[PDB]
């Protein structure tokens, strides 16, 4: 910790979103997975992002929050977004 966002910190905010919709690797390692495979929609999919923004103290930009289709994505803008947040 004291350094970007990592794999326990985002899966944190994740599962706080999908739940009641369980049985996926969510919990455990989802960052190569699908939003869709592990049970994300688009619509879930905003509403992690929007606490996101509010929680980190970030900002997510259009184009990036439509090309997070894979968590990966999401980290990076976090950790790129929390670099550029001073």
């Amino acid at each position: 910790m004291a350094t970007l966002l990592t794999t326990d910190d985002l899966r944190r905010a994740l599962v706080e979103s999908a739940g009641e919709t369980d049985g996926t690797d969510l919990s455990g390692d989802f960052l190569d997975l699908r939003f869709e495979d592990i049970g994300y929609d688009s619509l879930a999919l905003m509403e992690t992002a929007a606490r996101l923004e509010s929680r980190y103290g970030v900002s997510i930009p259009d184009d990036v929050a439509g090309r997070v289709d894979t968590p990966r994505e999401l980290l990076d803008l976090i950790n790129g977004a929390l670099a550029e947040a001073a």
